[PDB]
């Protein structure tokens, strides 16, 4: 089908997706957009719930604008702001290490981004470099690290009672193993702490080039998650974060948060801004990838 909604032309498949993602164009405004498609026959629908989480988030810094949700042939479609490459794309472009300055510019932003999500009574639960995208130059947000992919989010404040969700265990594992928190591996209900811990793992991935549990395989997914969690538990923070004392402090702090506890986001930002200033860095958005040829759908 040629169109989604009144005004969005459906274009080519984009990204490296299987038809899940297309370029689109708002014919009414002469603007490109991203079109996410999900078959109506899906045995595990996620797109409509994702749209509802975007409505709960509302308009925010580093959150893509969402323009439409509705049918498109035999698909449900969500039309959203077209962003730039992901941090994983950019990491590859930068030979799979980022400088401390780039990691800190990312980290300072992403602590705030997670604070925003948490302020809207949601936990994110899908931290990975693929889900953080820079903007496009055309919208003056190419410097801003955005967060996408809210299909795995959850409301952590129950809306009627206004109580934090209860602690429980035996939660099935499905996420991304590489970044997930130790408590996620143990089958615990995720909470605010776990989003911040997964961010810490991702920051160390960027700094080191890899994480020491990244290569582990097993005959079953469950066994693989187990081995990865075992390695996370067996790798001292002082070792993982050798040469990055503030990252060690960050990770120890988030690992030690209680399930119900509100993180001190101010404290975590200050760890990193104090470090940033002490190193003489200037917060000028000159990330490692500036000056390189970025992948673009057009
Ligand atoms: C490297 O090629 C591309 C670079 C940037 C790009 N922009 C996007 N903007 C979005 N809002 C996107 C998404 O919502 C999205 C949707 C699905 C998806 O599946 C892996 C990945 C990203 S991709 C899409 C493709
Ligand atoms: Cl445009
Ligand atoms: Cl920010
Ligand atoms: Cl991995
Ligand atoms: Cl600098
Ligand atoms: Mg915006
Ligand atoms: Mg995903």
């Amino acid at each position: 089908v040629l169109m989604v909604g009144p005004n969005f032309r459906v274009g080519k498949k984009i990204g490296c997706n299987f038809g899940e993602l297309r370029l689109g164009k708002n014919l009414y405004t002469n603007e490109y957009v991203a079109i996410k498609l999900e078959p109506m026959k899906s045995r595990a629908p996620q797109l409509h719930l994702e749209y509802r989480f975007y409505k709960q988030l509302g308009s925010g810094d580093g959150i893509p604008q969402v323009y439409y949700f509705g049918p498109c042939g035999k698909y449900n479609a969500m039309v959203l702001e077209l962003l730039g490459p992901s941090l994983e794309d950019l990491f590859d472009l930068c030979d799979r290490t980022f400088s401390l300055k780039t990691v800190l510019m990312i980290a300072i932003q992403l602590i705030s981004r997670m604070e925003y999500v948490h302020s809207k009574n949601l936990i994110y639960r899908d931290v990975k470099p693929e889900n953080f995208l820079i903007g496009r130059p055309g919208n003056k947000t190419q410097q801003v690290i955005h967060i996408i992919d809210f299909a795995l989010a959850k409301e952590y404040i129950d809306p009627e009672t206004k109580k934090h969700i209860p602690y429980r265990e035996h939660k099935s594992l499905t996420g991304t193993a590489r970044y997930m928190s130790i408590n996620t591996h143990l089958g615990k209900e995720q909470s605010r702490r776990d989003d911040l811990e997964a961010l810490g793992h991702m920051f160390m991935y960027f700094l080191r080039g890899s994480l020491p549990w990244q290569g582990l395989k097993a005959d079953t997914l469950k066994e693989r998650y187990q081995k990865i969690g075992d390695t996370k538990r067996a790798t001292p923070i002082e070792v993982l974060c050798e040469n990055f004392p503030e990252m060690a402090t960050y990770l120890r702090y988030v690992r030690r948060l209680d399930f119900f506890e509100k993180p001190d986001y101010d404290y975590l930002r200050k760890l990193f801004t104090d470090l940033f200033d002490r190193k003489g860095y200037m917060f000028d958005y000159e990330y490692d990838w500036i000056g390189k040829q970025l992948p673009t759908p057009v």
